[PDB]
């Protein structure tokens, strides 16, 4: 819809940034006000970084899936300087916040809620026929209530057949992408679960790189050979095992994100 028409185009005037919580090449992100009493992320774009029309179509995306395991759009300024505004996570992205003085005391009983709740908003970007592509703790934002949700929907695609082909130069994180995607370049949600299995040992090592002390071809050969991740230290075996099961070597043969919300919530019970 045109922005005259458009529910979530708002006022710049509306807006009202106060702290920079990023900046980067193609533009900065801050924590502000809307309207002056309601607390939001802002992001926006450096004009000639790169293309609006591919900043704003994450936030269009976003006008398609909500939910309330996913960061919500608030509203859109569509006017250079362009900006995407967005639901507000206190406490910021998972593998920061597990690295703090409250994320390094948490149980692994709020470690499995947490997986759960991961895994709950996944179900659902699964059931409405989508893919993240780009599933890490990294994405995953958490909130001053300690509860999270998925975020970062750039590379995420409404998949019409099965699976979504990226380009043959388009290059992704090698330690966090299924083996399929990383070799064929094609996604299915079979490979976001590969990357929850990663997600997984983020969450137990309170945000340690997967795959200790070795190299992106390292990871490659290692998996190859059927080998996977090392057990991380401290990790529940049945966690061990859950993880295994997102790194099954058939696509088809990996569980669905409604399984993997289902197990963990139980783990989260029995602990
Ligand atoms: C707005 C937006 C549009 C499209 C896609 C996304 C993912 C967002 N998007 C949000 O929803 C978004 C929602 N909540 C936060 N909270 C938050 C609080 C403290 C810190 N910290 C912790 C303390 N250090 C000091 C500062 C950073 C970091 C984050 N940050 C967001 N951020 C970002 C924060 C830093 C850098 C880039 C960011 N992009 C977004």
């Amino acid at each position: 819809k045109p922005w005259w028409e458009d529910e979530w185009e708002v006022p710049r005037e509306t807006l009202k940034l106060v702290e920079r919580l990023g900046a980067g090449q193609f533009g900065e992100v801050w924590m502000g006000y809307y309207n002056g009493h309601t607390k939001v992320a802002v992001k926006s774009l450096k004009q000639g970084s790169m293309s609006p029309d591919a900043f704003l179509a994450e936030a269009n995306l976003m006008k398609q899936l909500q939910h309330q395991r996913l960061v919500r759009l608030y509203a859109v300024v569509t006017q250079e300087p362009i900006y995407i505004i967005t639901e507000y996570m206190e406490n910021g992205s998972l593998v920061d916040f597990l690295k703090t003085p409250s994320g390094i005391k948490l149980t692994i009983n709020k470690l499995l809620d947490m997986a759960a709740q991961i895994a709950e908003g996944m179900a659902f970007i699964e059931e409405r026929n989508y893919i993240h592509r780009d599933l890490r703790a990294a994405n995953i934002l958490v909130s001053d209530t300690l509860s999270c949700k998925i975020a970062d929907f750039g590379l995420a695609r409404l998949i019409e057949d099965n699976e979504y082909t990226a380009r043959e130069g388009a290059k992704f994180p090698i330690k966090w992408t299924a083996p399929e995607a990383i070799n064929y370049g094609t996604f299915t949600i079979k490979s976001d679960v590969w990357s929850f299995g990663i997600l997984l040992t983020e969450i137990v090592t309170h945000g340690r790189i997967p795959y200790p002390g070795m190299t992106n071809p390292e990871v490659i050969q290692n998996l190859e050979r059927g080998y996977r991740m090392v057990r991380p230290d401290n990790c529940p075996e049945e966690l061990y095992q859950l993880m295994r099961l997102c790194w099954k070597e058939r696509p088809e043969d990996r569980p669905t994100f409604d399984y993997l919300r289902s197990v963990l919530e139980d783990f989260f019970t029995a602990t």
